[PDB]
């Protein structure tokens, strides 16, 4: 595995470099909709803790085995490293969305709760600590966490798979999905809304028009894995290999390593710097005539202005 980890946690880093500069680039004016590279700093930098250091050093060849921990990009930083993306998109997706999901909540603060859902976030990182760590200490369980082996995992992996496949789900792509939908009914105020994510979505304060590329990606961000894998990930993680689920994994662990590709999910920058703009040159893009080179802070007295752009 060490060099599918370069094919594709290198080239993953550092075009997660020219991605993961960029929410340490300034440390942004973080957070916003680039909390996503503060969430996916602790989740696509930690997906390098991960695909360099320990899951590529000690981490799984390299090492090992080890353990370590959850494997631990896989148990930890792909909870975080995909969980956090499920979240980072129950917000983005559909941060059409946040702001019209919700109630724009104060004129902000349909920030949410996404800032404050960043405190929901470790709410499901103390709550993907809670089962998770007492997932391992449900006990061996601590199978491919500690072992990286067994022997609940398998006699009887159904609780254990059969609860977390069905435990993150249980709710985590149950209501959210059903809640979470609905203002993914701000996805029917979005299906007619790319006339809104176009003009209150090429123009709802922050980074957005291309915001509408919103949902070119964000339901292929749904789909990209998490349609063939909501398929071959639910049914996979009935788990049931020995020797065919894994292996098979990779493929079952490929597209969430081609969803460690925060590249066409930084542009989606977009998102702070595709608005500011309005202007003379170029696109990504915000009306578009030109789109530049305007707004900047406050968010403008001129030339691509003030709810800019
Ligand atoms: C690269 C390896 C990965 C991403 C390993 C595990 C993936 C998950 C625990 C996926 C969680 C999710 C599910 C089941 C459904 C909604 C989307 C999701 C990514 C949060």
């Amino acid at each position: 595995l060490a060099a599918y980890m370069f094919l594709l946690i290198m080239l993953g880093f550092p075009i997660n470099f020219l991605t993961l500069y960029v929410t340490v680039q300034h440390k942004k004016l973080r957070t916003p909709l680039n909390y996503i590279l503060l969430n996916l700093a602790v989740a696509d930098l930690f997906m390098v803790f991960g695909g360099f250091t320990t899951t590529l050093y000690t981490s799984l060849h390299g090492y090992f085995v080890f353990g370590p921990t959850g494997c631990n990009l896989e148990g930890f930083f792909a909870t975080l490293g995909g969980e956090i993306a499920l979240w980072s998109l129950v917000v983005l997706a559909i941060e059409r969305y946040v702001v019209v999901c919700k109630p724009m909540s104060n004129f902000r603060f349909g920030e949410n709760h996404a800032i404050m859902g960043v405190a929901f976030t470790w709410v499901m990182a103390l709550a993907c600590a809670a089962p998770p760590l007492v997932g391992w200490s449900r006990y061996i369980p601590e199978g491919m966490q500690c072992s990286c082996g067994i022997d609940y995992y398998t006699p009887h992996e159904e609780t254990n798979n059969e609860s977390f496949v069905i435990y993150m789900f249980v709710v985590h792509f149950i209501i959210p999905l059903i809640v979470i939908f609905f203002c993914y009914g701000q996805l029917v105020f979005t299906v007619k809304e790319a006339a809104a994510q176009q003009q209150e979505s090429a123009t709802t304060q922050k980074a957005e028009k291309e915001v509408t590329r919103m949902v070119i990606i964000m339901v292929i961000a749904f789909l990209i894995c998490w349609l063939p894998y909501a398929g071959v990930a639910f049914y996979i993680f009935t788990h049931q290999g020995s020797d065919f689920g894994p292996i098979f994994m990779t493929i079952p662990a490929f597209f969430a390593k081609t969803s460690a590709v925060y590249n066409p999910v930084i542009y989606i920058m977009m998102n702070k710097q595709f608005r500011n703009c309005m202007v003379t040159t170029l696109c990504c893009g915000k009306n578009p005539l030109g789109d530049d080179e305007a707004s900047t802070t406050v968010s403008k007295t001129e030339t691509s202005q003030v709810a800019p752009a």
